[PDB]
């Protein structure tokens, strides 16, 4: 197991443009296209992306095109991050790549807010920032997938995925 397998299986992926669990244009491997509710305006993103007329299909080369370049742009982010730069350094190889998962869900943004979670992990302690993540409307609304990035931070291992 890794990051993008990791990733593969919380997002899925779809060949054609489909909303995601907020209701956002989405393709591939989990990219975002677009916030706007008009289907025209990510038609127009994607073929930006993908640098050709694509009528709102990709190929499955194309998904793992966009996939390669999100991964280590949400790393990149992540290491820019004066919130989240020293969480991540201080973690572990698969406990980093629970804090990447949640990155790419959510956006630094999203994520430079679980502050207290954030400090907890950073801490090393393991149980009861699981417990603290849990409180939050990411829980809430994707139980499931929250659930697997939980375990994995709870127990450092990829028992969750396997
Ligand atoms: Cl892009
Ligand atoms: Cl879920």
């Amino acid at each position: 197991m890794n990051i993008f397998e990791m990733l593969r299986i919380d997002e899925g992926l779809r060949l054609k443009i489909y909303k995601d669990t907020e209701g956002y244009y989405t393709i591939g491997i989990g990219h975002l296209l677009t916030k706007s509710p008009s289907l025209n305006a990510a038609k127009s993103e994607l073929d930006k992306a993908i640098g050709r007329n694509t009528n709102g299909v990709i190929t499955k080369d194309e998904a793992e095109k966009l996939f390669n370049q999100d991964v280590p742009a949400a790393v990149r982010g992540i290491l820019r991050n004066a919130k989240l730069k020293p969480v991540y350094d201080s973690l572990d190889a698969v406990r980093r790549a629970a804090l990447i998962n949640m990155v790419f869900q959510m956006g630094e943004t999203g994520v430079a807010g679980f502050t207290n979670s954030l400090r907890m992990l950073q801490q090393k302690r393991w149980d009861e920032a699981a417990v603290n993540l849990a409180k939050s409307r990411w829980y809430n609304q994707t139980p499931n997938r929250a659930k697997r990035v939980i375990t994995t931070f709870r127990t450092g291992t990829w028992d969750a995925y396997k």
